[PDB]
């Protein structure tokens, strides 16, 4: 068993009295529920509100979600019914606190007396030109244009940076990374970052485009886009690295198949489209997060379809990861841990095998670990096709389970 829970979304930091401490009152409905793993915001001091602009790193009291008080005060309650947690990693990019001998904002504060994260223009690459004083290395990934990019080649970098990480762990409580915009720099960078922290597991945001038809929708044949998952976790240790990354694949894929084309959901193979078929335990699926739903909503789920989904992934190979909107503010809470047990009960996990049975484009039918089968789709019937012994169980708005 593992499912993982984002505890969180764009909204959050407004929450009147402190994200954390109404959080403090979600904890056993969590944990009761199945969830094992929960992911809360950067709680570190940010330039923006959501924390996602970060500057004074040390300084967790300022952030608009609580202090570093209450944010044990959370995190304990969650390790007192045995559900770990993991702190949203933003490192690619930072802000810099104040203005340099020439006017550009690159001179840094950690967050303490010491200079600790005290850095300079130096540990900006040098081609971020807009910051850089042209003496750091060159970016190792994608540049944020809003804001300095740090160079992790430079030894004082990976230096104070892991120490913080550990400081995270060791004071605060965190368990595991989920480390924001990947695409910022080479896995080879991530990599450095994750065994010297070494996190009971680090889910990464690699978030590439995908390839689409002229008329919007996406291709069918997605390989390229989840190769270049796989990849990114092949280059980080794979196999022995806690590193896994969020199955975007999977996402985009899904976001089209629930609109009446389920045939989209196997690839030649026999096998799922999302990196779900291919490496399994390094894929974190989900329904939307806090860029493609939310308020923001980048890219976000066909809204009367969203039971569809948790039907999907809450039972298929994969790690699926709960979003905070749909567990609590979408009338969908009972029905989403019923699955989370079925999914339990089964010892279903990341790994199970998976034997599609149907995937025609209004009706998609599974079985896996021949304990467990899941319909999605709208399409009265399907009995047809549910092996032996398959007793009917959980299901609702356009989906169903047969438990053996
Ligand atoms: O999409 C990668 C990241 O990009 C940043 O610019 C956004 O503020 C984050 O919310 C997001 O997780
Ligand atoms: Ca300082
Ligand atoms: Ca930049
Ligand atoms: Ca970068």
């Amino acid at each position: 068993h593992q499912v993982l829970f984002q505890g969180f979304n764009w909204e959050s930091w407004k929450q009147s009295g402190g994200w954390y401490n109404m959080m403090m009152g979600k904890v056993d409905d969590i944990a009761a529920a199945g969830v094992t793993h929960v992911w809360l915001p950067p709680p570190s001091h940010s330039v923006s509100n959501e924390g996602y602009m970060p500057g004074r790193l040390y300084d967790i009291d300022a952030s608009k979600y609580g202090n570093a008080a209450e944010l044990k005060s959370l995190i304990g309650a969650l390790h007192g019914k045995g559900v770990q947690a993991i702190a949203d990693i933003v490192i690619n990019h930072r802000c810099a606190d104040y203005k340099d001998s020439r006017g550009i904002a690159c001179i840094f504060e950690g967050g303490t007396s010491d200079g600790r994260l005290d850095w300079g223009p130096h540990m900006i690459c040098r081609d971020d030109t807009k910051y850089s004083d042209g003496t750091a290395n060159l970016d190792t990934g994608a540049d944020f244009a809003a804001a300095p990019d740090i160079d992790h080649l430079n030894d004082r970098v990976q230096r104070e940076l892991k120490e913080w990480l550990l400081w995270l762990k060791s004071d605060l409580g965190f368990d595991a990374w989920r480390l924001d915009f990947a695409r910022g720099y080479s896995p080879e960078m991530a990599k450095v970052y994750i065994d010297g922290t070494s996190p009971s597991l680090a889910v990464a945001e690699v978030w590439d485009n995908m390839a689409t038809g002229g008329d919007g929708k996406p291709n069918y044949d997605q390989d390229a886009h989840r190769q270049n998952l796989v990849n990114w976790v092949d280059k980080v240790g794979g196999a022995a690295s806690a590193g896994m990354v969020f199955d975007f694949t999977t996402k985009g894929i899904l976001n089209a198949a629930v609109e009446g084309e389920l045939w989209r959901l196997i690839d030649p193979q026999g096998k799922a489209p999302g990196v779900m078929g291919w490496w399994p335990a390094k894929a974190v699926t989900f329904v939307d997060n806090h860029d493609t739903g939310s308020t923001q909503a980048m890219w976000p789920f066909p809204s009367d379809k969203v039971m569809q989904g948790y039907a999907y992934i809450l039972t298929h190979p994969g790690i699926p990861c709960i979003f905070y909107d749909h567990f609590f503010n979408w009338g969908f809470k009972d029905q989403i841990a019923a699955l989370v047990a079925i999914r339990k009960r089964n010892g279903i996990t990341a790994t199970s095998a998976l034997k599609i049975l149907m995937h025609e484009g209004d009706a998609y039918v599974a079985e896996i670990d021949g304990k467990v089968v899941v319909k999605i789709g709208s399409r009265a019937d399907v009995g047809a096709v549910i092996p032996a012994g398959f007793v009917t169980s959980a299901h609702g708005n356009d989906y169903a389970v047969w438990e053996k």
